[PDB]
C-alpha cells in the first residue's frame, strides 16, 4: 500500500540494496513514526520500540532524508566501539553506491579523510563529544546538520554515558544563542531511540522533539522461568512440563537436554552464564555430550557442506595474535562455542559471525554479548538469576530474553530463566520488572559534581559562554533542568584551581592555559588536577635508562581492567631489577604495603587518602605495558601477571589513547622535553611493537607478529616491501603461524582456503594477503613523496 518502501522516493541505488534481502515493505509502527507529525521537516524525534521491531529503517530513511535534501553532514552515535564499527560498514554498504562517504571516529581509530569531506560520521560517546568541541573552537558547527543517538537510556548512568547529556545540552545551548538573533527552519535535528522507558516523554520534551512509543515486535517473546522440571510463565501459570527424552550425568538443570532439543529442531540457542569459567566448562560439556548422543554410543569437523567454513574459523583464530583457543578447538567442529570479555576482540568478530552464518548452533555467552552487536537466536537460557554473586540487572535481563527471535526466521523466541525454589521469588521479579526512570547523573551534600564541571569548562574554554548569565541560560537547558546555585558553585571551583579566569564588563569568564589544555586533551577536569601534579613531580626526577617511567605516566588507572593477584606481584618484585625497582621508589611503591597486601587481604581503600593503592595497581599496569611493547608473547604475559588476552587488549587500546591525551595536554601546557619523549608511545602501545617496526605497522594488514617476521627476514621498511616479491612474503607469514606442536604431507586442496581476518572483511587467502601486503606498501610509498 502507502507503506510500500518503492513509494517513499528512495533513490534506486539505495532501493536496490534494501531489496537485496528483505526490506520490501514497511511495518505499521514505522510508516506512523515518520509522517505523523513534522519528523520529515525537521523536527527532533524521540521514539522507542522493543529490540528487533525495525529502529534502524527509521533513522537510515531520515539520514538518508537529510544528508541529499540539505546537503548536511550527519553524526550517528554509539555506546561501543564494536557496535559503532558494525554500524560503519551496514551504511557503508548501503550508501557507497550514491556517492556518499561514510567514515569513523572510534577509540584509537582516526578517519583518513577529513570532517570536511564527509557525509556521515558514525562515532563512540568519547569521539562525539571531542569532534563537537573540535567543531566549537573552529567556529564550524553550521557543517553539522543531524545528530543520531541509538540507546538514549544510557543517559542515566554509565562509565561515559553522561556525556550522551553534555553532548546533546551542548547542542541545545548553542541553538538556543542563535534564538536571540531575531531574524527575518531545520537547524540541528536530534533523532534519539531507545527501549521502553517511564520517563520516556520528559526526555522528548527536553529536547523538544516529537514523541513516539509502540509495543509492536514482528516475532512474540515468550518470556517463561524454569525451577525444577516445570516451566511457568509470567504469572506464575504452568506452560510446560519438561521431560528429558535422554539423560546424562552432572548438574544438569536440563541444561544439555533444552539446547539439544533445540538443536534437532534446526534451532539455535544462547546460553547466558554468570561466570567466564562456566561459560567454557559448559561449552565443553555440551559439546561433549552432542557427540556421544549422535553416534547412539579437539578433531577436524566432519564432511559436510559447512566443513570448509568451520575449517576456516578454526584457521582464522589460529593466525590471530591469540592463537586458536584450546576449548574451542575441541567444541567449535560441533557447532559449539563460548563467547565472554577473556577473548580478544577478533576472536569474538569470528564466533558471531560464525553463530549469525549458523555454522555455530551452540554459544554460552556472559553479559558482555547481551549490550553488544545485533545476534538473535530462537531460544534463549539464563543458567541463574545470580549474576557475579549479585542478583541479576533488571536492564541485563530484558537485553538477554530480547535476542530471542529472528525477525523474519522464527515463528516465536523462547526465553527461559532456570531458578531454584529459594530464588523462585527473585525470577518473577525479573519477568515482571520494568525499566527504571531516566536519572540526569548531573544530581546535586555534594553541591559540585564532575559532570557539571566538566560541563561548565567546555562551554567557557570553547568561548560559547562568557557571562554569568550565560551560565544559568545553558542550566536551562540541561536534562535536569527538565524535570521541572550548584552553577556557581562550578563555576568558583573552575577559579580556585585555576582552570578559569574572572574579569571584574562585570563578571566575565575566559579560560587559562590549563583550561585550554584540559579541553583539548579530551580529560576530566577533576583527573586533570592529579594528573597536572605526577607531570610535575616526574620532571623534578626522572628516569631515562628505560621506558619505564615514561609508561607509568601513561598508564591509565581510573578503572580496574583486571584482578591482580599480590602473591604473584611480590614475586615480580623481588625479582625486579634494580634499574626498574628505582622507578618504583620515585613513584611511591612502596615494599612495606606490598606486603601488608599479600600477608593480608586488606583492601581498605575507605579512605580517600588510600590511592596508595591505585599506584601499586599503576606499577603493576605499567610493568604488563612494558613487556607489551617489548614484544614479550601474550601467553608470556598472561602466565607472568595472571590475566587473560581479553582484558590485556582492553588495556593497551586504552592506554594508546591515554597516551594521546597526555602529549596534546603536555604540547599545550609548552612542556615540549616531556611531550617529546611521550610522543612515541601512543603508536607503541597501539600495536605492542619496539621502535623498529613502527614502519611497518603502517600497513594495514601488518600487527605485532606479522611486523617482526618481516623485519628478521631483511624487510625493515615500507620501502624494502615494495621492492618484495610477494611469493616470499607470503612464505615469511606462513612462518608465523602458531601450531601446539613444535611446527614452525602436502596439502594441495588448502590452495583456496581463506585464513586470513580483516576488518569489514572478505576471507584472504596467505597469497591474496601477501599480495595485499606489498600492493598496499607501493601505495604507500607513492604516497611518502
Ligand atoms: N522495514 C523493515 N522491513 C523488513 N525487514 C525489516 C525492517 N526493519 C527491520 N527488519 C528486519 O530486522 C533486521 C534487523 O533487526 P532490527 O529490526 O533492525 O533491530 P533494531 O531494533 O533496529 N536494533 P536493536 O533492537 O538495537 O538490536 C533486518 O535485517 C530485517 O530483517
Ligand atoms: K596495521
Ligand atoms: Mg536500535
Amino acid at each position: 500500500d502507502k507503506l510500500l518502501l518503492a513509494n517513499w522516493g528512495l533513490p534506486k541505488a539505495v532501493l536496490e540494496k534494501y531489496h537485496s534481502f528483505g526490506v520490501k515493505k514497511m511495518f505499521e509502527w514505522q510508516a506512523e513514526c515518520l509522517l505523523l507529525g513534522q519528523v520529515l521537516e525537521g523536527k527532533n524525534l524521540v521514539y522507542s520500540a522493543p529490540t528487533s521491531a525495525g529502529k534502524t529503517l527509521v533513522a537510515e530513511l531520515l539520514i538518508l532524508k537529510r544528508v541529499l535534501e540539505m546537503r548536511k553532514k550527519a553524526l550517528f552515535i554509539l555506546p561501543f566501539v564494536s557496535v559503532a564499527k558494525e554500524k560503519k560498514y551496514y551504511l557503508q554498504s548501503l550508501f557507497q553506491e550514491v556517492g556518499i562517504k561514510v567514515d569513523g571516529y572510534m577509540g584509537s581509530t582516526s578517519p583518513s579523510r577529513h570532517f570536511s569531506s564527509l557525509d556521515i560520521a558514525v562515532c563512540t560517546i568519547e569521539r562525539a563529544n571531542g569532534l563537537i568541541n573540535r567543531l566549537i573552537e573552529e567556529n564550524k558547527m553550521d557543517l553539522l546538520g543531524m545528530v543520531v543517538v541509538d540507546e538514549l537510556h544510557m543517559l542515566g548512568d554509565s562509565h561515559r554515558g553522561y556525556l550522551l547529556e553534555l553532548l546533546l545540552t551542548k547542542i541545545c545551548y548553542i541553538t538556543r544563542k542563535s534564538a536571540s538573533c531575531q531574524a527575518d527552519s531545520n537547524a540541528v535535528q536530534i533523532v534519539g531511540m531507545s527501549a521502553t522507558l517511564p520517563n520516556l516523554e520528559l526526555v522528548a520534551s527536553w529536547l523538544n522533539a516529537e514523541l513516539y512509543h509502540t509495543d509492536f515486535r514482528p516475532v512474540p517473546l515468550l518470556e517463561s522461568v524454569k525451577v525444577g522440571n516445570s516451566i511457568y510463565d509470567s504469572s506464575m501459570k504452568l506452560v510446560r512440563e519438561f521431560e528429558p527424552m535422554l539423560q546424562v550425568k552432572g548438574d544438569e538443570d536440563h541444561v544439555v537436554s533444552l539446547c539439544y532439543e533445540t538443536i534437532c529442531d534446526n534451532h539455535s540457542v544462547l546460553l547466558f552464564c554468570p561466570s567466564k569459567k562456566w561459560c567454557e566448562k559448559l561449552a565443553d560439556i555440551i559439546a561433549r555430550e552432542f557427540y556421544n548422543l549422535h553416534h547412539q554410543a579437539s578433531e577436524c569437523p566432519p564432511v559436510i557442506l559447512e566443513q570448509k567454513e568451520l575449517l576456516e574459523v578454526m584457521d582464522q583464530l589460529r593466525r590471530l595474535p591469540s592463537g586458536l583457543d584450546s576449548v574451542l578447538q575441541k567444541t567449535v567442529p560441533w557447532g559449539v562455542a563460548f563467547h565472554h570479555a577473556g577473548l580478544t576482540f577478533e576472536e569474538r568478530d569470528i564466533i558471531e559471525g560464525a553463530f549469525r552464518q549458523g555454522l555455530i548452533r551452540v554459544l554460552a555467552a556472559t553479559s558482555t554479548l547481551s549490550s553488544g552487536v545485533n545476534l538473535p537466536a530462537r531460544r534463549v537460557i539464563i543458567r541463574t538469576p545470580i549474576f557475579g554473586g549479585r542478583p541479576l540487572d533488571i536492564l541485563t535481563y530484558k537485553q538477554m530474553v530480547g535476542r530471542a527471535g529472528r525477525k523474519g526466521v522464527d515463528t516465536v523466541g523462547e526465553s527461559i530463566l532456570i531458578c531454584k525454589n529459594s530464588e523462585k521469588s527473585k525470577g518473577i521479579a525479573l519477568l515482571q520488572g520494568s525499566l527504571k526512570p531516566v536519572r540526569s547523573c548531573l544530581q546535586r551534600g555534594e553541591e559540585v559534581t564532575g559532570s557539571m564541571i566538566r560541563a561548565i569548562l567546555e562551554i567557557i574554554v570553547g568561548g560559547v559562554a562568557s557571562t554569568s548569565q550565560d551560565m544559568h541560560t545553558y542550566a536551562a537547558c540541561t536534562f535536569l533542568a527538565a524535570s521541572m546555585g550548584a552553577i556557581e558553585a562550578c563555576v568558583m571551583w573552575l577559579l580556585e584551581n585555576e582552570f578559569i579566569q574572572s574579569t571584574e564588563e562585570g563578571k566575565v569568564y575566559h579560560p587559562t592555559h590549563l583550561g585550554s589544555a584540559t579541553l583539548s586533551s579530551s580529560l576530566s577536569p577533576a583527573d586533570t588536577l592529579d594528573i597536572f601534579a605526577d607531570l610535575q613531580r616526574a620532571m623534578k626526577g626522572f628516569v631515562l635508562e628505560n621506558d619505564l617511567h615514561i609508561l607509568y605516566l601513561v598508564t591509565p588507572m581510573f578503572e580496574d581492567w583486571t584482578t591482580i593477584d599480590w602473591y604473584r606481584f611480590f614475586c615480580l618484585w623481588e625479582k625486579l631489577p634494580t634499574s626498574m625497582k628505582r622507578v618504583a621508589e620515585l613513584v611511591g611503591v612502596e615494599e612495606g604495603f606490598l606486603a601488608r597486601c599479600v600477608k593480608g587481604k586488606v583492601v581498605a581503600r575507605t579512605e580517600r587518602q588510600h590511592r596508595q593503592m591505585a599506584i601499586h595497581k599503576r606499577f603493576f599496569t605499567s610493568l604488563v605495558l612494558l613487556d607489551l611493547i617489548s614484544e614479550v608473547p601474550l601467553r608470556e604475559i598472561n602466565q607472568k601477571y595472571g590475566c587473560n588476552r581479553g582484558q590485556i587488549q582492553s588495556l593497551q587500546q586504552s592506554a594508546a589513547v591515554y597516551a594521546g591525551m597526555i602529549t596534546v595536554f603536555s604540547n599545550r601546557l609548552g612542556w615540549h622535553n616531556m611531550e617529546l619523549l611521550l610522543s612515541q608511545f601512543q603508536k607503541r602501545l597501539t600495536f605492542g611493537i619496539q621502535r623498529e617496526l613502527c614502519d611497518l605497522v603502517r600497513v594495514s594488514l601488518l600487527n605485532a607478529q606479522r611486523a617482526r617476521v618481516l623485519y628478521a627476514s631483511g624487510f625493515h621498511t615500507v620501502a624494502d616491501l615494495a621492492r618484495a616479491n610477494i611469493v616470499e612474503v607470503e612464505v615469511i607469514l606462513k612462518n608465523a603461524v602458531p601450531f601446539k606442536s613444535a611446527r614452525k604431507e602436502a596439502v594441495e586442496e588448502r590452495r583456496n582456503m581463506r585464513t586470513i581476518w580483516v576488518t569489514g572483511r572478505k576471507g584472504l587467502t596467505e597469497r591474496e594477503a601477501a599480495a595485499l601486503i606489498v600492493e598496499e606498501a607501493r601505495m604507500i610509498l607513492q604516497q611518502d613523496l
